[PDB]
């Protein structure tokens, strides 16, 4: 499994913590609520989450509770933090259908990590057998479609081609608009935009996309049907943050983490429920093309909590 590998280091610290503390275990006092908040506070899960974690915990016990109650209700908590106890099956779906054309959009900060995961992306669905399009529309970042021409020149499936800027029109909307065409024209499953902007002009960015929206819509009213954002798990509560600046100038709809292997920080997935509340969609766990998988919270709380149960 890759959870095991995606949460290692991240259950590794967490338990370390938790075991730390299951010396000096005497009762679910206040003096414990407090080492346990210091706990939750080192996975990086954020404040408003250590809090509402804390108060569950202590709702589910009792003074008289052993440890290993306390662990039980504490994955317990962490669970119903997460989730908010609802359902999720829709919420975290990627929305592709099978007899339309999809068309994901793909956003974030760093541009290395959004070819990377466009590459992922392409090939996760290239291998379920469907036709993939990506639009190399990161045209004013240079390196950008040279990073997307090496990726489908030697790791992904030849059901994946690519749509680049020439010379005469490097316009963002002008690559999508030729990946829109070609994409119906010659009936892909799956347009993958690499889209334009930086945070750095708000402005920009919401101009960009809002083109881009316009161009597909004229094709596919629904479009976009996926606005995924990049978030660099060892970036941490920090990197977050930024995101939450994506996702207020952007319809995002879910989340694309990426590195959680890298990371020691396993409350990473409940600050991005904290501060964004967009579901996290798919995880990457690897640098391979097909590290990465679709996101699922039961293996992602289970994992997380593997080292002390």
């Amino acid at each position: 499994h890759p959870m095991e590998k995606a949460m290692l280091k991240s259950a590794f610290n967490f338990s370390k913590d938790i075991k730390k503390l299951s010396k000096k275990y005497k009762q679910a006092d206040d003096e414990f609520f407090e080492e346990l908040e210091d706990v939750l506070i080192q996975t990086d899960m954020g404040m408003k989450m250590v809090l509402k974690v804390s108060n569950l915990v202590r709702k589910k016990t009792k003074r008289d509770t052993s440890f290993e109650n306390i662990k039980d209700a504490l994955v317990e908590s962490l669970y119903q933090a997460y989730t908010d106890n609802d359902w999720t099956n829709k919420k975290y779906r990627i929305d592709f259908k099978e007899n339309r054309l999809n068309i994901f959009m793909l956003v974030g900060v760093n541009g290395t990590g959004k070819t990377t995961s466009l590459a992922k992306m392409a090939n996760y669905y290239a291998e379920l057998g469907y036709k993939v399009l990506i639009a190399a529309a990161d045209t004013f970042r240079a390196g950008a479609t040279q990073q997307l021409e090496e990726w489908i020149k030697t790791r992904l499936n030849n059901k994946v081609d690519l749509v680049k800027a020439n010379k005469l029109n490097a316009d963002p909307a002008s690559v999508v608009f030729d990946a829109i065409k070609k994409a119906k024209e010659q009936n892909y499953d799956l347009l993958l935009i690499d889209t334009a902007g930086r945070l750095q002009n708000k402005t920009n960015l919401m101009a960009e996309l809002e083109k881009m929206n316009k161009i597909i819509q004229q094709v596919e009213k629904s479009a976009p049907h996926e606005v995924l954002l990049v978030i660099d798990a060892t970036t941490g509560q920090n990197g977050v943050i930024q995101a939450e600046e994506f996702s207020k100038v952007a319809d995002v709809s879910g989340i694309i983490l990426t590195k959680m292997d890298s990371t020691s920080k396993g409350g990473i997935g409940l600050a991005i429920k904290e501060l964004l509340n967009i579901p996290i969609k798919m995880i990457g766990v690897g640098e391979k093309v097909d590290d990465l998988l679709a996101f699922d919270i039961d293996q992602y709380i289970v994992h997380l909590s593997s080292g002390f149960m």
